[PDB]
């Protein structure tokens, strides 16, 4: 039993992450194959990270004006190119440790596991929730860029997301590895806020079942909803519309615990209305949303990789 | 910016994780240089859980009861000796993803990573911290004995606990990685409970200090406290008693802030009378203490 914030084990990702140096800015790297993805910024020098011409910055350096390490070993850059907001540096060397691996873009309340890296090397791993908003809740210090969003399906790891800015509220803002950002942000030093933020409804009823799962009972209530009754009540208090999709996704958890889900969903109106009364729910005195319905049966039928 | 629960990137751990067969317990072993560590209780059946005579037991095996499984290559046990409460097993090959490591016992109030695994294979990776009453409060199933916890300084590995049970309120016991249990448990399937937790008040403070630094003063006061006066309230809600151990830990936090360590008491005691009214300190509504002040300079500016 127990209940923890779990992020994958970063072993795969952490043999892929080297140091990229473009004059006087060092960042991450991600290495696989014969290519290092990084931040396009990488490139800019002060004056220029305010407007860029990326494209124009680009064609102007040679190869040599990229200094990729991996550990000791220099790697020796072969050619560069922009695909959106990631330079791609072609090295002369596959990067022996690549493992299976898939670029994937993810959807707002779905979660991956984070690789903080300085100086190409990894500091820490921690566990995220794409924003509603399409920011992330990091921890990022200078030189955290290129630090890389992953979650792994057996042995495939599937790479999310490329971290490139935080922004004023504190928050984190990235690209996937295609260089797309999530959410209406621009790689330039100008201003940026981030939208209003909405809580993941389907993630705060799976944690509510993990809390059943581990024994914690006094939220659940006799009373049933329907999806109109909780999704009018909901909208009140800034929780994502629970859809259907929702519904279906829940079944293993509401059949393994013998709660039906629209039985769940009165237990959290409740709870949205009154508060949780000085109680907490697995140590908890917020409702937790960076918990998704498959991380809950991951963690409580203990996946391995 | 941020504060994150952070846990310790567990490469270097997934490379020495194997899997123990014995009769028919399987669970994990920790596989650095020529010696396999994992629990002793690997070689008891259902009937020795109660009462289970480890000298007894492990005078009737032959190293070749021993399955070790890395992956697909079974190791060959040339060597089995119990230190306390790990059985050590020494095989014919040196694991060659072993890191730099060291063995530390951890005191309460300290945190660590756990590469939670089942059959040799991770799980996933949780930060944790040793609670006063020397529990874990983990994430562990059927299998996960021989999970172990671990720092990292640079790229040496600190291993400090392998896991060995659950006690009935839920929480988790094991050892050091010579075998001594942290807190007075035992291996053995007995009635035994934690004793009461407590809250870690110089981890509180630290994170006191760490919403600070990331800029946010609410819950600040114009008091002072004595160290004698904090402990006497601080003990009435459960909170450790803050040693002058604790208060010279605190020094560069009180430094890099300008607040003293018995000014930021004074703001615990105010939150402990009043708690948080709406109010949260780093995205939190509850007071964190599983943040030592190591980790808090070590993840902020
Ligand atoms: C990459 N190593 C850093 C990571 C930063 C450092 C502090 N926390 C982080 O996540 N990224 C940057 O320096 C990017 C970079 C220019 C500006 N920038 C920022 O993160 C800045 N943010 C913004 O300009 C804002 F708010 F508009 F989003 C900063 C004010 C320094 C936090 C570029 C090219 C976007
Ligand atoms: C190792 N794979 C398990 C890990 C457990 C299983 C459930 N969650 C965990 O952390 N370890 C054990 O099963 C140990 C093992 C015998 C009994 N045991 C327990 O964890 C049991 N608890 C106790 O005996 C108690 F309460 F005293 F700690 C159990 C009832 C199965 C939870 C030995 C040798 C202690």
């Amino acid at each position: 039993s127990g209940f923890r914030k779990m992020a994958f084990p970063s072993g795969k990702v952490e043999g892929c992450m080297v140091q990229v140096t473009c004059g006087t800015t060092t960042l991450n790297g991600l290495w696989l194959d014969d290519v290092v993805y990084c931040p396009r910024h990488v490139i800019c020098t002060s004056e220029d990270m305010l407007n860029p011409n990326y494209e124009d910055l680009l064609i102007r350096k040679s190869n040599h004006n990229f200094l990729v390490q991996a550990g000791n070993v220099q790697l020796r850059v072969i050619g560069h190119s922009m695909q959106n907001c990631v330079l791609k540096l072609k090295v002369d060397t596959a990067n022996p440790k690549t493992p299976k691996y898939k670029f994937v873009r993810i959807q707002p309340g779905q979660t991956f596991s984070v690789l903080a890296c300085y100086n190409g090397s990894p500091s820490g791993v921690y566990q995220c929730a794409m924003r509603p908003n399409f920011t992330i809740k990091g921890s990022f210090l200078n030189g955290s860029c290129g630090s890389v969003g992953f979650n792994i399906d057996y042995d495939c790891v599937s790479f999310c997301y490329m971290h490139h800015m935080e922004l004023p509220t504190g928050v984190h803002a990235g690209t996937d590895l295609e260089g797309n950002f999530y959410g209406p942000f621009v790689d330039r030093q100008t201003a940026q806020t981030a939208g209003t933020d909405t809580t993941i409804t389907v993630n705060v009823l799976a944690w509510l079942y993990a809390a059943v799962i581990n024994g914690d009972r006094w939220f659940l209530n006799r009373f049933t909803t329907t999806l109109n009754d909780f999704n009018l009540v909901a909208m009140k208090y800034n929780y994502e519309p629970l859809t259907q999709d929702h519904v279906d996704i829940l079944g293993p958890l509401s059949a393994q615990t013998g709660i039906a889900v629209l039985d769940m969903c009165a237990s959290l109106k409740e709870l949205l209305q009154n508060g949780m009364n000085g109680r907490t729910i697995l140590g908890s005195a917020l409702l937790e949303d960076e918990f998704t319905p498959f991380d809950v049966v991951r963690q409580c039928s203990g996946v391995t990789f």
